[PDB]
């Protein structure tokens, strides 16, 4: 009855099946999730360069949900990249997972702190909490300092790290719950909430239920003035795909 | 399955009408609303005297919630009275309908403008937009310049005076959404939407989708730190039923 | 001359003494201070569920206040709990002695550190800061993780802390003066300001001298608007008796 | 027993004695009011280059104050030209009349507006409203369109247009009280006040109640770091006189 | 001896002469300019969904620039596309033609007004206001309400609109200088300074300026952190050429 | 053929030297640099009574500067002293070094730290971030804790502590690039650029390049409203050589 586009900016099929699986364990009843990645890009993302590439693999996929007539999409990576390309493009609502996490996190504790991966991405999350207007609300932002695919690795090392570093925040933040920076993570929410006794949020799961939530209350991306769908101009090479419509 | 307390903070038994069936009609199967308002206070809520009177009807209601086991929370007032005091009495999620619409407002339009009752009333919008943190998505706060309760007195006034500024706001204020700024204005959402072609918010609905987005992701109220159950205190006087546990 | 009531907004008698105490030490010759608290209540105020109690025990006596012909209110907890809600209701001036300890220090130092009970008001604390427009003025906030009564609990303990706090915070955070978080800190501002040679500050005594300057300049809150008496209201159960005007 | 400089930063006479006055009417008991202004300087404070170099005449002043042995001082320019430098100089307090009349309408408003002089001195007003954090409390800045000495021309003129333009800002702002913004207004306050059922406020009388507060609750500049006493050097010229302690 | 190379993000050839030449006239000695544009993408961005594909291609000629071995780059869309992902891949600076602008108008006034294309780019223009922390030193935002084309299309309309816009603006809006919206504006600068007797300012020559300055002053972006190049990953598809380094 | 006045805002020769070879060393051909210091002053800056005698000796040069004829102008002291008040009384630009240094790092950089000298002029420097809009930008401020003049003593002292605290900086702040906190350390800009790997930027060449940048893009100081001259006004005593035009 609801079919929700889920998005993976980067190439890696492996986080594809994390953020799948986290978004449909919580998908309500008559929701069907439809987990994609772009068929060009990068890996992972992991700075303003991977960011830039991400956002044009997201309006492909927006593309594509937009003509199989899809109620929702979500962007399943922690810089939300193309949010607002993919707004215009899109009928159906579109909600990134930094967006959502962090919505989230300001209806369950005052002030939250971010776990993400590299140092370098730290900056990305700053901007998104001054966008978003979040800033007050984020306590700390600390990284465990490995790449975003060490999440696919098998070997729990960076799952070990995010445990850490959750319980380090909790004690010396002065914050009362966890925003989780990166897509690969959405598998710990569940295990770190009950493990910590405290509010730890995956953006993947929370995007899901905020399109839900949009489609149930018949509320869709405003067409009046900044999000109307793009002006209708010749697209070369590349990019002649992006916008049949 | 779910239940969640919608509590009018407003003791008018026609308001509690208006939102208990705003909310009913897009509650997930599974879900009971639990439509009350408190037993001692003022009939509506138009500043900041109403509010603090307000805010303790809210934590009767709170109490009554808690003892009964309901899964979550809604203030039906956009004033959001007692948000906090309410979260940190609470088990399950407290959620405020001014909270509420304006978190949706930001996903599904850049800016948004407000359309409230009275011009006394701005000033508390306002400073909800500061707390929140969504003072640059607002393009515009309206008052229709008549008292909460003309909207529950027949004329449909006040419901024609709120479609008039709606119109006005999207023409005027370089806004592509509007947030309705009134609890009795829940009625109004749906067909201003279907009118006007753009998101029109009820943060009653929208309330109501995010206690259930937050059960179905397995997260509630932060009990460590700042939101954690009050420090057992012997409350006198009309204030000793707040805190039985 | 000039009575001003200086409501402690909890119902405790020991710190509505100390408190009556710092109003009286500071007033100017034809000055009486009203020293009251609530009849119904809260102990102490720590937390949200505590300002929210509180809020509704200042507007009782506000109305005793007014109904007695007072010259201006100050409200002697750090929360300034219904500071709004109070001037909407009096007709002289209301004070809070957050507001005025952080107005007098920005007068006499560039930046200020904040010294409070526990832990969990300190985000009582940085709200405040931000709705008066002090927050940049505000280079930290310390507690020294004791409740409030502890300060009347006759070991000095908290006195003690209070003093090493001060020191700690005059080495480390690079600001000029101290704002005393707790309305019974009252008695150690002049003792510290003379012991580390910087302004120490109580609010209640700061509190008094500002509703003395408000009436000696013939300025009393703006009924035009914003704080304009409360719209005429029939208010049930033991809300009944807070607007008889 | 209380002994305040009050200094004109410009080198009007005229003005000089219309502060004075003014400061002298609401002045306690005890109270001394010193009614001073440069020897060298310029005759009206409209500007950037204007305030440069009545900083260094209020420094000339400060000075003279000091070794007087003055309780505290007032800058009785809406500029506040000067105002931190004149601190690191004095001993006891010194206020502004800009930062006075601001702080005073925020303890009897929501909000209020301002009406100054010359538009080219609304940016200077503007940066104040940013420097002491009241940008919020502030719903607009208007100027009369004449300069600082029309307010001393005996036609009244300027006097009018004070009050037209505040009649205007209460029906037109949303603001709950008016800040005189020039010096040269002050004897309007009290008659502006009764007439329009407002606060209007006048900063020269509002700083002679700072300093008399600051000096009741034995406050005075926090001679810790950023408001020392300057750093003893050689001064040359013109300069030499400045701080001969 | 300096080469820098002006990327046009849109494909226009008609713009990027306009680009070009406003880059030559004001060109110091020794610099050579290189005016290029994508070979795929966007004719005009107007938007998002432009923004994003123009990210794209910028990126695509920031690689072309750096293995020519250029000096430093421009980003000639007023959107400032790509901006942070350009450092990251380029050795030498790159500056954005709103970010040039915007810096230039603070040096020479102290506010400024915008004059734009589209209402629907006004938005952007507001983000980067923000992000690059001049929110405060603009006063208005004008759209002349015709697409980017229109300045290339022969008939000097868009030219006129922009000239009866500006002296609007500096009518009205309490500004000092006007900053050019558009990259096809480029043209009217000097034109429109003469005639009204204000700084009018173009970004294309501003950022042409900067680029000369940094390097000249031996100044790039930092490699460390943030800004560093791209971890080395496989690019995909039409992806695979961005990053040969 | 372009003449920049480059005013030393101290009366110290020494610093005079090193300020006027750094701007000589990077100035482009045809430029030429008028290295001047105030006849009647302070030694060196190192806080707020500091700085408004600094304006004053600033003003004296401009004038000295605009009757000579030249082009533009530079504050070379990093409380940029008098900016506002030299852009009304100057026909040229004129441009600050803390602001200067501030621009350029935010082209080379996503944040940068701050390296002053005395602990005192820390808060000045956070009042220029607030002002210019920076503060964002700016990860962390320190200092050396040595006097200006430290850096002329011929001792290496100061020069090792800069050093040594830039390292420190890059190794904990989270930023891309150093700001020179003073017009003395202009000299270690290049070497420790090219030692740390890092732009290190000195404020003294970058306001020199933007002199020239404006000039040759036919931009100056807007004389609408704001900066315009100042309003004719007989100037008194030692204050009567500042404005003869
Ligand atoms: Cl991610
Ligand atoms: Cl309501
Ligand atoms: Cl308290
Ligand atoms: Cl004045
Ligand atoms: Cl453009
Ligand atoms: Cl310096």
């Amino acid at each position: 009855s609801v079919r929700i586009q889920v998005i993976n900016p980067n190439t890696s099929l492996a986080m594809t099946e994390t953020i799948g699986a986290a978004a449909r364990a919580v998908a309500a009843p008559g929701t069907e999730i439809l987990a994609v990645c772009p068929r060009a890009g990068v890996p992972s993302i992991e700075g303003h360069f991977d960011e830039a590439i991400a956002a044009v693999g997201v309006l492909e996929q927006i593309r594509a949900g937009r003509e199989q007539g899809v109620d929702g999409h979500v962007i399943a990576c922690f810089g939300d990249p193309g949010l607002l390309a993919a707004r215009e493009l899109a009928q159906g609502p579109v909600i990134g997972i930094a967006e959502a996490a962090m919505h989230m996190a300001t209806m369950v504790a005052t002030r939250f702190s971010i776990v993400t991966t590299l140092p370098r991405t730290l900056i990305i999350a700053r901007h998104l909490l001054h966008q978003y207007g979040f800033h007050q609300h984020c306590a700390a932002l600390h990284a465990i300092d490995l790449p975003v695919l060490a999440l696919e690795d098998g070997s729990g090392l960076a799952q070990e790290k995010v445990r850490e570093r959750c319980i380090r925040a909790l004690k010396e933040d002065g914050s009362g719950a966890i925003v989780l920076g990166c897509g690969g993570m959405a598998t710990l929410a569940q295990q770190l909430t009950r493990e910590l006794r405290v509010p730890v949020i995956d953006g993947v799961s929370a995007a899901v239920k905020m399109v839900e939530s949009l489609v149930a209350l018949g509320l869709a991306t405003s067409k009046h003035g900044d999000l109307a769908f793009p002006e209708k101009k010749a697209l070369s090479g590349q990019f002649q795909s992006l916008n049949p419509f």
